[PDB]
């Protein structure tokens, strides 16, 4: 690793990680599962109704957006959504002990997983949670790769799975 390479971990954090996995879009679009999304992975609604998505958007931002937001608004919403995922882990009796056992990089992977799937989805993966607590990284990554979350939308999840396997930021290098 060069001096620059050793600096790369200091540039990565949960925000930059999710920003790479989710992208940044200023107009409502459908994600890989067909759900209306905006910003940095902000899922607006699971309803097939674009009007519902627009109503949820206006509520989230606090103005009449007509389906479009600014980069600053996307960043603000993203920070709220990341804070929500962390809070959701820490108040959950199943997820908190696993999260606490993880190193800093895998804790980002955990927050990312919860941001993408929600708390009950993540807390339902009984075997993966035990594998992570037991530091069985290869087994945890193989089992994550069986999930519908990964298999239905591999490009958004693959980086996170690698990060659970290695505890490094290597999957986020050289985009």
């Amino acid at each position: 690793p060069t001096t620059e390479n050793l600096y790369f971990q200091g540039s990565m954090n949960i925000f930059e990680m999710l920003r790479i996995d989710e992208g940044l879009r200023l107009k409502i679009y459908k994600d890989c599962e067909g759900y209306y999304t905006i910003g940095i992975g902000h899922l607006l609604t699971k309803s097939p109704d674009l009007n519902a998505a627009k109503s949820e958007l206006d509520k989230a931002i606090g103005r009449n957006c007509n389906g479009v937001i600014t980069k600053d608004e996307a960043e603000k919403l993203f920070n709220q959504d990341v804070d929500a995922a962390v809070r959701g882990i820490l108040r959950n009796a199943k997820l908190k002990p696993v999260y606490d056992s993880l190193d800093a990089v895998r804790r980002c992977a955990a927050i990312n997983h919860v941001f993408q799937m929600g708390v009950t989805g993540v807390a339902g993966f009984t075997n993966v949670l035990r594998m992570l607590q037991q530091k069985r990284w290869d087994e945890a990554a193989v089992n994550l790769a069986k999930s519908r979350w990964y298999n239905q939308c591999p490009d958004r999840a693959k980086r996170v799975i690698t990060t659970f396997r290695t505890g490094t930021w290597d999957a986020y290098k050289n985009l």
